[PDB]
């Protein structure tokens, strides 16, 4: 795989789901081996794990005073379409949730991708690794290719639902949107959260009823949108993964505490 970037500079811009605020993105190519990274108030924050400063409903890099919100839709993007040079200007505190899905970053940057001339260092799962946390568990293992896989043991009629992932079939998670219980919102706003979460924007769901109108665009959109948000913490090891995973039950912190494993034991 070579290097990619963007061949010209592209722009999002959209409410944040958290935030609830306007926020605007500007993602400017960049050379080979300059690597993912944001730009906000001058300072650079490589997509990179040390950078996690709040991992919950969504992962979050900051360094210096700086913070972002909810990285892990932009950075799936990438993983799908391996970019590997970009800087994505932020203009805010949370990138923009735009529909609550990645389809609209996808197309955008896809019919803008521009093929470097350098071999791209991707992290190979060289040895097993699992991570357990209050019922939680993650086992990622080596493979050929990058699949990841996410089983969830749902309250509502949802019950228990699993998909598995395989590289050529982001088009059928980059479209899950976010989800949330309306039980989980009373809690996602008295935390000061979701301040942007709407029916257009997020999957409310009942103990038995799709509150969205629209309905679930898949049987397991879900663990679906799981799988991506797993994809972009995935990425927060600096480079493309190849290997296996399986989740059950996981989240954002154990997203985290598996790369930071698999970094922490992989080493250079
Ligand atoms: C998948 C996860 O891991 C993570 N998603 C999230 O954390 C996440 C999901 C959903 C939301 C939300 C929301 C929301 C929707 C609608 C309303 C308006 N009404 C309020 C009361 O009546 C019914 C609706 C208010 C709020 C917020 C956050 C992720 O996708 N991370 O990438
Ligand atoms: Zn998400």
């Amino acid at each position: 795989g070579l290097e990619k970037t963007v061949k010209e500079k592209l722009s999002f811009e959209g409410v944040g789901i958290h935030t609830g605020e306007y926020s605007k993105l500007i993602i400017h190519p960049e050379k080979e081996g300059t690597g993912i990274r944001f730009f906000k108030n001058g300072v650079y924050i490589p997509a990179r794990h040390e950078f996690v400063v709040h991992t919950n409903h969504s992962t979050d890099l900051g360094f210096k005073g700086q913070r972002i919100k909810t990285v892990e839709h932009i950075l799936s993007v990438l993983h799908l379409l391996e970019i590997t040079n970009v800087t994505i200007e932020v203009i805010g505190n949370e990138i923009p949730i735009l529909d609550g899905s990645g389809w609209e970053f996808y197309e955008a940057i896809r019919k803008n991708i521009l093929n470097q001339n350098r071999e791209i260092d991707y992290f190979v799962v060289e040895e097993p690794i699992i991570v357990e946390d209050e019922g939680r568990l993650i086992k990622a293992e080596p493979s050929d290719t990058l699949e990841v896989t996410y089983e969830g043991e749902f309250k509502n009629f949802l019950g228990r639902q699993k998909f598995t992932f395989v590289e050529g079939n982001e088009e059928e998670i980059v479209l899950a949107r976010t989800f949330a219980f309306d039980w989980e919102i009373e809690h996602i706003k008295k935390v000061g959260l979701g301040k942007g979460g709407s029916l257009k924007n997020t999957l409310v769901l009942g103990k038995d009823k799709v509150y969205n109108p629209e309905g679930l665009r898949y049987e397991n959109e879900p663990v679906r949108h799981k799988v991506f948000d797993l994809i972009g913490d995935l990425y927060l090891l600096g480079s493309p993964v190849k290997g296996k995973f399986y989740s059950f039950r996981g989240g954002h912190s154990l997203n985290v505490k598996l790369v930071k494993e698999l970094a922490k034991k992989q080493k250079l």
